[PDB]
């Protein structure tokens, strides 16, 4: 499996840093799709090279989707292409993961109506504006979407997440 | 006139220090609520006073309300009688200025629905998912509720507001 | 009108940002000179673009003159292009503004000897030793002279400075 | 499984929270031990929650050791009873991980000479001196003693310290 | 001799730890002075502990007095006993070293005018208007008093300054 | 004499610019060498300009050697270049000063077996396992090797170097 994760500066630094390693676990390919090549650095100071633009992303040759929080997503869902990038693979049905503020991206992609999931808690009326049966709950799965709200919840996410990718 | 302020931790600086004193030149009483007594600080690290707590504010005694931004409006807006000023305030037509991610409380309101406005682009979608025709301007009056959406916008923004108080 | 500000990195940030919107609000143009052009940074992080250098600058193509504090007040006064500039408009009469520490940029053109004013306490003996009566006061008017102690004066400061260009 | 995690102020954010969430994955009960009940807070400025101190630690109560690097492994090696517990542990055939600077804690408990692993490069002098037969390798597995590097070998570190709790 | 420094918050960390250090070596006992009891932290970070206040000092007692820069000083020189303290000591040819920011002081106690010495340039003309033959010179000594200018100088300062408590 | 710094980033900043100070008072030359030219910045952050790199350093026009402390050692002690020139002065007897993490560099040079010294008491133990006997000491002599453990011991440190380089 190829998991693509969709980030920028101001990143969330352990829900970047813990999915990535957790699924190279598994020994799925990982790959960073920021703006621009180089490095983006995370709230927190850690950095990370990024390995593909949005623009040379092509969502046909990637089977799953991370969306890490932080303040990242309010700038990448500002970029029709990782928008673009995030609707095909949602709607396509491939495993979608998300936490904190990275559903954001998934509300400006419009592909939330109708679905269940989580957030962080201070985003939770954005979520249900977009359409989203929000609950509080440590981890969610609704299909191909698997949602949480905090650092906390890391545990629970990709256990969940590596479940959808078996 | 007595202009409110609902903040929090992490208010962006100059999004309250600008209106709080501009208003004070006209003479106006200004009064900063938060959760609790004492000082918050802004994101730059200035600190204010707090003058009262969301608790103890009774909306009949206030003429006007303005949210800055930062990342206190996402905390600011899942505090239910915050909420309730704000909803209340705007719904009764009084003045309500707000920057950045200030109108996140807005949109908790429910007060957004057939509303004109802007706000930080980053949250362009929100707005619209309330129901707000987002408009990409230094600043927006519609009819009581003056919006504008970065520190760049500052003088518009009061140049706008001033203009709704006496 | 024309408002110019001197000024350079370590300004105090609320004493460039507030009179810069604020003049632009009344439709003054205004412009920041510093050291080169670029940006700046304040002490609390804020950047703001550079207009011109000192070098470029006509002090006859200029209405009033604005001097916020900070660290950059002792760097500014050792530039003798800078120095000339606050010299020549204090001199010809133009409306001044200053806050904080913004004054050493005054003391440092030798004209402050029989004026009245105040600045930041921590330098009133220097001011008093430049030939200020100084006072002790938010705001000070001495005929085109304006000045303020501190970031709390700010909404007095520019109330009496924005009656000097009318 | 109880897992024991013997860290303090200055760990590397990631090197604790990493395997604190991965192993929670697997069902495992994970306790934070270090000088004072509170919290503590690592070189990135995350903070965590300490379980209890190294004074009320029973080595006997608890199954496997985890030693996260940052700057705490040296004021937690100055530690007789924090020494004590890893000494215990590490003899008894317990399944211990290290990376980074962690392995300083294992050099002071004195259990390293003859033993196989890996460690910060900074301090490959160190782990050499202390008798250990040291490899520049993502983890490396010499019966209970699970170590890697840096943060870019979580992945391959906790692949392995898992298969070690089974 | 026993030395006395004469600081608070904000001072130049070496321009403290520096002579504070030098003049130990000597055999000379070093006492720092400030407002209250406790610790008292530098520009850059670094913790000193506070031997006692302004108040408790008796200028009689002690044979020296040192003066670091930074941002204290121009707080220091607000305190009515702890101009006095300098004051006394200066106008009685105890010896006196003061660094950067450290003549504000002696500014405020009235003791400079026919005087030569430097300082941080950017003060040069405070220094001057209240009546200093100003130098530009990593070190000057006139009679009871050493003065340089800045942290670069530090090796000259002391250099002069031990040869006076000698 | 000549007296070289091997240092690099995150020196701890008073452990370097307090010696180059002390010697330069002598009538010393001073040199700061380092991976690159350009400057590198203290844990506190003071910048220092860097004279010469690791490579271009010949030993033999170097008298005496001054390791400071901080994260530096841990990055310099793994340069080949760096760790021969401390190997070589230190093997021809000539005088070397360390602080803290400073040893470092002498035990990745292998000269420190059956010698005596102190250093950060958090390395004990390494000291120890490259064949030094610790001693916990504000300074130690042996022969030509002057070691101190903490900032706090500066003033006896560089009191005892000073007689070895007259």
């Amino acid at each position: 499996m190829k998991v693509l994760f969709l980030t920028a500066n101001e990143f969330e630094d352990v829900e970047l840093i813990y999915p990535y390693h957790r699924l190279k676990e598994e020994g799925h390919e990982v790959y960073i799709a920021s703006f621009e090549r180089g490095t983006i650095t995370g709230k927190h100071g850690y950095s990370v090279k990024v390995d593909l633009t949005f623009d040379k992303v092509n969502p046909e040759e990637f089977d799953a989707l991370v969306l890490p929080g932080g303040r990242a997503p309010e700038r990448v869902r500002l970029n029709e292409k990782a928008v673009s990038i995030a609707r095909k693979m949602f709607s396509e049905g491939k495993p979608v993961a998300s936490i904190c503020h990275g559903p954001q991206i998934l509300i400006s992609a419009g592909v939330l109506r109708g679905r269940k999931g989580t957030s962080y808690p201070g985003i939770k009326d954005d979520m249900i504006n977009a359409g989203v049966e929000w609950v509080d709950a440590e981890v969610v799965v609704d299909g191909n979407w698997v949602s949480s709200r905090v650092p906390a919840d890391l545990y629970a996410w990709m256990r969940e997440f590596v479940k959808l990718l078996k």
